[PDB]
């Protein structure tokens, strides 16, 4: 298998960061982020260089900077800054319970 | 030797946990925490075995369950809500750029 563990994205609650995430996949992008947090301030550097900050939004990322798909090559778009946010917010702490190595599939209904 | 890097917890922003901590460290448990998310559900499963919940109240461990020094034997202690959950969120958003296995010497200020 591909994957350790699945996190089911809360798209209702998020619904644009849901989209992206939904979008990013269905263009390509992996599903399945296998967790590498050393290296996420630095994927974040490379993934969104050169694109300007969007008042009222922030810069979201797919595949995720905490994730070795990240960095180079992943999906930005804006995303109103109370919807990221909280987006984040439940990312964080539903990764927070996963060592660095595991492998977790999203899957976003 | 025996640490990483360290964490300077803010004991005059949240005095009841940093008392805590304190005394658990001069009671002889670890001042080190090897960061190792994946056990821990179960770590605070043993340490918190025969304590329930108290409203108004958190229970907290030291060593913390994120820590392979956690779990069973750990220091618990019933510490004010508003309290606990603001340490815990200052601690966890300074651990979340660490990998597992990094080990974070804390002293308490």
């Amino acid at each position: 298998a591909r994957y350790d563990d699945i996190l089911y994205f809360p798209a209702s609650r998020y619904p644009e960061t849901g989209a992206h995430i939904s979008d990013a996949i269905k263009a390509g992008h992996s599903d399945v982020c296998t967790i590498e947090r050393s290296g996420a301030d630095k994927r974040r550097q490379e993934s969104l260089k050169g694109i300007p900050t969007k008042p009222g939004f922030d810069r979201d990322e797919w595949p995720m900077a905490m994730c070795e798909e990240g960095g180079k090559g992943a999906s930005v778009r804006y995303v109103s800054s109370s919807d990221n946010r909280g987006a984040g917010s439940w990312v964080g702490n539903r990764l927070s319970g996963f060592a660095d190595g595991t492998r977790i599939l999203f899957i976003v209904q």
